[PDB]
């Protein structure tokens, strides 16, 4: 019985979490889905949600409906590729959940609910181990992003964590290299072009809280604060206070594009900074950012699993001749599916470290 | 002069009743709006989503907001064009709200929770005398449609109406004008191309009872079930079981189409319907059933504020030559705009009639 | 003996043929594609092309380029799985095109500019003994739609063929089976919901033969007239002059449906027309007509690689209870991809057909 | 005393032209439009182009054509407010036109053929005057931007000038008034977030000229280089060679943004910078730089005559707090109206300073 995880909330952000790891071959091999707690019970509405995609495509493997017993009123667990995973009801508070019971030790708080740290403490309250939320978080809680600050986790001081937000995973690898390889930052402003989202609205809408935000999505260039370039502070603690940005939320199904603009720590040029991020991106980043110098458009980054995609192209064609400061960095995004891959790699290295720590 | 309704749902739907009220020109002098009610008392928001609407342009009327009560917040009282409309919070149950207090007789219900006629009786015993469900009623309502059956409310027998569906609005005048040519309509089918609403999800969502509007909007083509169709059988009797229909939803803004297939119950020709049509258009349906015989895509309706608008040149260039039973009648409508018209006109129309049986 | 295709016209549908044959992994076995003729030279462009898909997303075969011989500059060469394809210049003239000089017999011609059957035969002058031109055609050119009249085709009369268009392969396929097993048809009218295509335009721009045609396309529902449902009456003969149809243009990329309604000849049901349907793609339709009975969307049949895709549901629930005659029948069709499948199909027939015509 | 104006091209930036000079209230009164030249003299299509747009909603003057003479079978005069239009045949040599005949003073260039100065000099070989190119032009033409440094038109000197694009238009405006109050710019990247134009495709075609520029363009965020950033170096030549950047096409049909970052020429803050903003709005920049503080979205700004209109929440929220030298500033633009009003206020402000000269 391998690593035990547990999901809770089994909507986009769930869902697209295990099909992440069904992606990487990691079901009922390295790590078993013992359940998904959800508010929805309807298992073969589950199954049809897993089946069809129609940003990523069709599901792989396939996805049948059970009974965990006879008595059971209807399907309550799912079948996929022979694997057996229980479909629970989701409590108010997490220290409800049957973790315990399940013989679940990670679990990935997607709800959206339980994003302070002590409201996600009630899972291990509840017989769990860890928990990685999948999203930024508040109340402390190590915010861990793959292949920038991962290493910093420490087991059993960090309990609960952040693996952060999509459009973090892709800044911060972008900012980590330029840090590690000596250009360093001084100061950066960040805006990311970003694809709908759940929170959106088809047509002009109630959004309170934030009114722009309300209006019609698939028609309209959105503008939007985010805390994603000021998060990177936490993860690359030196940029703290010398980074901020803003989204402009477009007409797309999927796939965003962050555009960085900074003043490097000494003089240099794009060529040296590009040439260090194709470096990069082979060796210590290899899976985690990539790069192209192909014509791509956002489509081209669908299904693609990097956190950071670093368009060579764009970035040599608009920089300034012969600049030795302030450059533009280009860097695309599956906002979707690179996050859900980093989200079950975090799960995994804090297991393999977990199980370190008690060789 | 008066005239005291109440808008209960000040969401879209209500905000659209609202304009279309005042577009023409009947705030304050023919119709006096006194309150509204919704689950947000923020009224600077509200103004705000009156002011800008993506699809329907800016607001012409200018709209501020004061103060009614020192110790309660912020504001509560929209100022339209010289008049003040004061926004009142929701409640589980409609007999709370103050119609008699603030002296409202007629009530608009918008909000979609009261469709079954027992919740919009709450009304009645909240003060108010008649209301009008903006959406497809339940629980036994009289269904009237202008221009159709409308002049068939009772002062005495109908108190709680529902002015039916966008939908319905716009097959019921086409489908009026082959009943009452004498062109019959033996059997129809009809199909419309809807655009995306508010119910639907800019990503893939959670739809439970309808898996297939529950997939991301702006993408696809989402085929759906409608009553549209049957309903055009209670509002014209003779039809009743006679027809029926389905949706596709499409990614488009705002204005839909109808695209509708029927057998005439005797011999004619296209041309004829075609001038049967296009001369109750300037007649009898005049105001509620337009035509063209241009060449005109979705967008060249927003804001058409008919009910139906018959596309001559679509209908004449696509039937079978000679055919004198089986016929394709095609006919738009700005989903949004001509349905929250039809609400303020059954308003008025009642308020001619209903007088006089006080009176 | 791989028989040797040449294409002329390596813009999408071109390159979706391409795509089509390698997939089935015809190419260099079956069909050896010696050469693709376009206005572009190249080839490093065709590659980047054939990568990257934004609808049916990366290519995934490896597509290089290379030189003919090391003279020439750029590359003329595209090689895929090591099978090279030399792009040739496109000539004014069909008939200077170098076929002979390439040993090619087959071409398959899909530029638009030659569907007149005169102008088509320019390429027999060029080489080639036979054309399939990949759009409806004129001039005489024979109209084959596989799995309904295909085995009409006749090797010593048929030299230049039309594999009709995506709408009428989606159609046809339905009214065959109506009319094969006894149910018939005496009137019918289509409706086909179609995605937007590369004749259309971005914003409202010129398209004086057809004015619609010319306004924005991802805003806007557009109508227009089409010779689909009529062709019909072509490849069933006795289907003429009962059959037409018009079209919707709505904003998605990809995927298109047709929206039949018809009278049948019989008195029948929708069950039974429903199980006949289900029974045919099983057999004498497999391959051509496919049906789902699950709750799709648009995106779901994206490079489902059958003619047209029966939908149960859809049909089942949105037709008249208990009606004999009148009907409505839904099925879809990735417009692109299952017609370029069967350009693929009518030239493997042609060839066998040819080669049992000799000896 | 109104001057004769001839628009070259009647595709859809002449007509915009032509509808911003109707709306100024100009047509007949201050400007004689004497002739539109285009490949269609279809009068009546022309209506149907002028009276009906997907974006701006309906022509807000009535639109009717004539004919030159009896004999003029299709209709080749239009007719806005009495004022009479002739449609001239587009001619392959603007020397061939026949300017002196008609007595046109001044052409307004929009075919987009002939952004070369010579080329557009042919006009004056035509027997016009003076030439503006509604385009970027290449070979000396003088760029002027209204509100900028259109008092350097020379009336002796510059006869074939340049209105720059609609994105140096937008950019322009804001770096001015950083220059010209103080602030100064040392190094600027800009980034515009486009809407998608009529050079861009429905579905993935050729564009050997831009790889990216061919693909979906209302499915995809399409990366582009672009020329107005460094154009901005023409019109205040303190920035030359200090200015750059790109475009991100993104699928929303009109209204565009300016993303600028830059560094300025001394100690500064984010709210001084805001505050000179907006005075220079009030004042010098009247009519050509507006701002807005309230949370407005793309569609809010369609039919917005300015040519920037700073966003100062989206501003001031957006930058790092305590900067005095590396801001964000946003502005956005009607990329289509904002830009035809200024070809039109370009022509009026010539023609007055030729009017002045002569005496
Ligand atoms: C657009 C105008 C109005 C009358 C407001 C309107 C409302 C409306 C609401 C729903 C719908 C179709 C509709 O069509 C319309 O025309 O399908 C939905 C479900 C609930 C999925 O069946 C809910």
């Amino acid at each position: 019985m391998p690593i035990k995880v547990g999901i809770n909330g089994f909507g986009r952000i769930g869902r697209m979490v295990f099909q992440a790891l069904c992606e990487d071959g990691l079901l009922g091999t390295e790590i078993d889905v013992v359940a998904v707690v959800d508010m929805n019970t309807d298992a073969e509405y589950f199954a049809y949600q897993m089946r069809y995609d129609t940003v990523h495509g069709k599901f792989k493997y396939e996805v049948t409906t059970t009974k965990s017993s006879p008595s059971v009123a209807k399907d309550d667990t799912l079948v996929v590729n022979g694997h057996r995973i229980l479909c629970v009801k989701a409590q108010r508070n997490p220290a409800d959940l049957p973790w315990g019971k399940l013989g679940v030790e990670y679990v990935i708080e997607s709800t959206g609910l339980f994003t302070a740290k002590a409201a996600a403490e009630g899972h291990l309250r509840g017989g769990a181990r860890k928990v990685v939320i999948s999203a930024p978080a508040s109340g402390g809680a190590k915010t861990l992003v793959m292949g920038v600050n991962h290493h910093e986790y420490n087991p059993s001081e960090h309990h609960v964590v952040s693996n952060a937000s999509c459009t973090t995973n892709c800044l911060a690898p972008i900012v980590h290299v330029l840090v590690k390889e000596g250009f360093g930052v001084q100061t950066g402003l960040m805006t990311t072009i970003h694809s709908y989202t759940a929170t959106q609205k088809t047509v002009d809408g109630v959004s309170v809280k934030d009114w722009r935000g309300g209006r019609a999505a698939a028609v309209n260039i959105i503008p939007s604060t985010t805390g994603a370039a000021k998060a990177v502070g936490m993860v690359i603690p030196s940029t703290q206070g010398k980074l901020t940005g803003m989204s402009f939320r477009v007409p797309t199904p999927d796939v965003s594009v962050v555009d960085l603009t900074f003043t490097a720590a000494r003089d240099t040029s794009i060529q040296e900074i590009d040439a260090a991020l194709k470096r990069a991106s082979k060796t210590y980043m290899k899976g985690i950012l990539g790069y192209t110098d192909e014509e791509l458009v956002s489509a081209d980054f669908i299904n693609d699993n990097r956190s950071s995609i670093y368009d060579s192209k764009a970035t040599l064609q608009n920089n300034l001749p012969k600049e030795r400061r302030f450059f533009k960095i280009v860097s695309w995004y599956d906002n979707e599916w690179g996050y859900s891959h980093r989200v079950v790699d975090l799960v995994r290295h804090m297991a393999s470290k977990d199980r370190s720590a008690r060789l």
